[PDB]
């Protein structure tokens, strides 16, 4: 078992932000901080994709055009950072984004129409716990892509590893993800 730099999977995706950022007509700042910190070259080559995923919505989804950005006073053109830090006895990668960020209550919308929960609890759950709502399957019928992304593959290999995916998110102010790994 040997380990080599965080930097063998997060190198990949640059040339991918900017081909995704380009297919939606927006503009993004892409920062990579602590390629250096090491993960065995199993836990690196498994969390590409998943981190893939995160990526990509923060540019389709996160990042706001310029002229409907501009207007709220943040500067024009969107910042993600894609981050790994060796804390401890842990590895955590991050993903953030200033974007328009998940609107909480939306979640809590869905999960009382579909009877994941019922409305007088909504009070009971706590915000960490409205967007582990992402990971139910099928939150997102005459039309099906035969090919789909899920939010909750990546929670399974961050799962399937003794790790946990975590959301954080601000409306307006961006989201943040995070992913604790083992040694
Ligand atoms: C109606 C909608 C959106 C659904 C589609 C199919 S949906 S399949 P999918 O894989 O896309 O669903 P996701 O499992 O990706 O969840 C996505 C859900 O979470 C939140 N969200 C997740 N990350 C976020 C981020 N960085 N910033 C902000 N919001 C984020 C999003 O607001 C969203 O509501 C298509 C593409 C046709 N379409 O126009």
């Amino acid at each position: 078992i040997r380990m080599v730099p965080i930097s063998f999977v997060f190198n990949r995706f640059p040339r991918m932000v900017r081909d995704l950022a380009k297919k939606m007509n927006k503009e993004v700042n892409f920062i990579m901080r602590g390629e250096d910190t090491e993960l065995d070259r199993t836990f690196v080559e498994e969390i590409g994709e998943p981190l893939l995923h995160l990526l990509r919505n923060a540019i389709d989804h996160g990042i706001e055009p310029k002229e409907e950005r501009i207007a709220k006073g943040k500067p024009p053109i969107g910042t993600l950072i894609l981050s790994a830090r060796h804390e401890g006895n842990n590895v955590v990668i991050e993903v953030e984004d200033d974007g328009r960020g998940i609107d909480k209550e939306k979640i809590i919308r869905k999960a009382i129409e579909k009877g994941l929960i019922d409305e007088s609890k909504a009070a009971t759950l706590s915000d960490q716990e409205i967007l582990n709502f992402l990971f139910v399957p099928g939150f997102s019928v005459s039309e099906v892509s035969g090919r789909g992304v899920g939010m909750d593959v990546v929670k399974n290999v961050v799962e399937s590893l003794n790790g946990s995916i975590s959301i954080e998110s601000e409306k307006d102010k961006g989201t943040k993800v995070t992913i604790r790994l083992p040694l």
